[PDB]
């Protein structure tokens, strides 16, 4: 099996290196427009291979030829209307370039705004809906779990969480569907502290930008690599991702963050969890925000932007 | 760090090999009364070490000298009144033999009946209550999770469960504290099927005996090795184990299956989860059964048995 | 990918569990004639899967239906003329039963006498020579490396060794092709001690039988599982195995222990290392012994045995 | 156990993340002068911890307080006379700052020029010679092995190599002490191709700089993390590192690249491999170059630089 990562910056390179370390794929190919960068990073990773002990071949290139016949593609290239326009162009374009040579692939998008970029890639791909998804929920939940584990001083291995919706303010937290060793977290942490943690999770990306002046990559890269492993292994992970919904949660014709079953078939099922009145209202708001962005897309298209 | 496993039969040898494969401990020592068995198994494991790639030294012996200054001890030696008498003698005796040379150790008991044998070891040890525990819940939950994952066709990595109480009929299942990707399992599986799975979990040990004519070891060994890793790593796992309860769940002066935080301090906390009326009634019944066994212990002591 | 293990005794079950723990194959199937044993062991392994964290499905059966469309098969069923006759019957028979349903598989034999049983399986298989091999060298080298690492008090990770030929007296040790952190072992250990270690390696199987009264399984199982991983991953391991030689080392028409490149194509290359006069003489003797066994095969066939 | 990494740039952060992923240390602390960078990177790594599944706590700070009572320290801070002066100041200074709070630590230096910086740190540390070493050989050998594995199309797991001396032109390659599955590489690759690979290894750092415009970090970080693991695990790895030599190879009073045994005692032994006339001449030249740098140090000290 063969994996392509589009974009060889911090996030893309992290995806590539994490997939290569798993030693499941035969090859991982980084493609990027910047001459020499994917080549240098790939060479550095290959030189690390005997030390870590993986045989996955890592390649870097500026052309799409070497990405041909890929099984999985992770799209990380990407920098309100200006951004939507700029990233739409980047994501749509690289998707077109990629799918010509890999018609049987499954695509994982990591570009903002994430739910809308997932749709942009789906449309440019010509693939069925199950073959395109976005990484967000796994990062958001990894963050939430890390904060919970820190608060309780418990192993991260025993904290599980479900989060839905979009990123940031439109992210939909589900503390009652967050557990520690099977125990719902509201039994262990009080409401005010849970709400503090929810707010930190919503702003987590910006928090890191504020500290170091650029956005995260270790956790975003790990999250996309986990989704890649599930596809390659066909192991049926249940993870929250940006996925096409047809009727679930009463949403339709929409890519948004939902729990899914992931395997060789891409998004094999969208799981429907019970949401109470307030949670439905939050999800409705988040869906409204995705539709707003979709509307802006067409307006910007109309205007030649 | 150094680990002793008392008993070099199928379960003990599995504990030893699993701990050695983790490559955390410097040494693992199997001690057993049968001349040549722990020696042969340890030699076979050492000869496997370059193939698997672990440096943990595995030793086998018939004497307690080589177990001295151990950090963790897992007691697996062990074959109603006849059994209680026989295993009490074995477990109490090996505990006495062991603790003389390892006064600073933490003990994990794997002998039936499990809750009572955990007490027998505690009493023979002279250790504080936090330093002695029994393996049961991790095996029971591993079983329950495996059945759930099989039923839903989902990754075992995404199924979590909490079970309390004793083994078998007195095991206390908590399906509402069982989740798949964060989603409570009763939302996904209907009541009749959940009850089928609960009953299979209760009888799981006997099921294997009925198939192959002797009791399990891969899963019991893995479970005790997981508990050992938590102590060695001080990683604060939240796991159900037979632990001393002082007031939790309204139980007192009692070792029974409860969720605990495990680390270098042994049982560092007993976590109290919310139990509804029926669950409390089930736990009360299970506690009653442990007390019955404790009563039988003293009767058999009185009678010279 | 799918792996079958024929024989669910100590060695076969170890192969199965080790392959399942690697979490590379989708399924591992143990087949054995003894009702209930493979079923019980497979169930125990499945119940361990959430504790260890693997999604490979382990199945046990008494029939060959469930082994169909396997990619790799490891044959471990098997108990001088009496043994050769008995194991020839077992190995030839199970091979016939297996290949009917898995015509595209690669076979790894673990039955004694190993070089001759590898040929017996090849003949019963109808497969090309590259698709059938025997496990011996990886076990012998794992043993030799473990003894060297113990003698020097160095990591097993840094000791490498090459051994050729058959098992036991006809095993061909190559101390000058044995290194520690790249340093040939004769520079570190003196001749008399190297010869002690060579003799221990030759008798290692019997040593364990003498200690515990039955033969090893942890290291033999690990060795066959390593060979299985190489095929599944197509990672091009260079390992000593019983392989068909056409001209290499001047041997012809012969399965015997040689360094090979292993990948998806089975034995992809037989590597020819330089042997000095004494080493050639030893290999010639070992080949003579394999031919003797091959001769006995046909004599026993002639005699209706 | 606790690990400090001085410098939170690409290399230091890679060391930290690699050590944290091993899940052996309780805590890893990155310290760096740049406000916010180690904090941001550490937060990103902590948020990745539930996804990868490690409990090692990663901390970032601009002060040395949080590094106190560290067991291992990896020094990666650091940018001919100008460089020697600049890095001497950085390395000596951070060493002084660090050892005040961690008097029982072992130090691994990753700053250029590597052999001389290892001495600078040793002198600033007040530690015995066994407690200070430099990372170079493991990176150089990882590179050489990767090139060999690529050339032969074999697993990196089966290629081992020994390299001594300094970095670059003064690096001392030992192709006859380089093996593939135990087979010396000159038996498989011809002289001209081996020399090509040796020259590529010598210039490997510059090759990457030439491709991407900045120096490597995946492989350098992996190499220092491997050395850290050996100390933490006390596993007795035999690896080439910059270590203090007292009489070995006829060198004296000198830190230079040699094969060593690494464990809890730091550099526990310097192993002496047999060198032929040409190899001795190469090592003598490399030692001459280290002494030249040592001489320059004192000249620059004399001159107030």
């Amino acid at each position: 099996m063969k994996v392509t990562v589009i974009g060889a910056g911090n996030v893309g390179a992290t995806v590539a290196e994490c997939v290569a370390r798993q030693d499941v794929a035969k090859e991982v190919v980084m493609v990027d427009i910047k001459d020499g960068m994917p080549q240098g990073k790939a060479l550095d990773m290959r030189e690390s291979s005997p030390i870590h002990g993986f045989d996955t071949r890592v390649t870097g290139t500026n052309d799409y030829g070497p990405t041909e016949d890929s099984d999985v593609c992770i799209i990380t290239a990407g920098l309100r209307d200006d951004l939507l326009a700029k990233n739409t162009e980047i994501v749509g374009g690289v998707t077109e370039q990629f799918v010509e040579g890999s018609p049987d692939s499954t695509i994982i998008v990591v570009a903002n705004p994430l739910d809308v970029m997932t749709y942009v890639a789906y449309e440019a791909s010509g693939f069925p809906t199950n073959r395109v998804m976005g990484m967000a929920g796994v990062l958001d939940t990894g963050r939430f779990r890390s904060f919970i584990a820190e608060e309780l001083d418990v192993s991260v291995r025993d904290v599980q969480a479900l989060l839905m919706g979009g990123h940031g303010d439109t992210m939909v937290p589900l503390p009652r569907y967050t557990t520690v060793g099977g125990i719902p977290v509201p039994q262990l942490i009080d409401d005010a502290r849970i709400e503090e943690i929810v707010e930190r999770t919503k702003g987590a990306g910006g928090e890191i930008v504020d500290l170091m002046g650029t956005s995260a990559w270790y956790a975003p890269g790990a999250a996309a690599a986990e989704m890649t492993e599930a596809i390659l292994k066909d192991n049926k992970r249940i993870l929250p991702c940006a996925a096409y919904c047809d009727g679930e949660y009463g949403l339709d014709d929409l890519f948004i963050g939902v729990p899914v079953k992931l395997g060789a078939g891409g998004v094999e099922e969208v799981i429907e969890v019970d949401l109470d009145a307030d949670e439905k209202a939050q999800l409705k708001t988040s869906a409204g925000h995705v539709h707003s962005n979709l509307d802006d897309l067409q307006r910007l298209r109309d205007e030649g932007k």
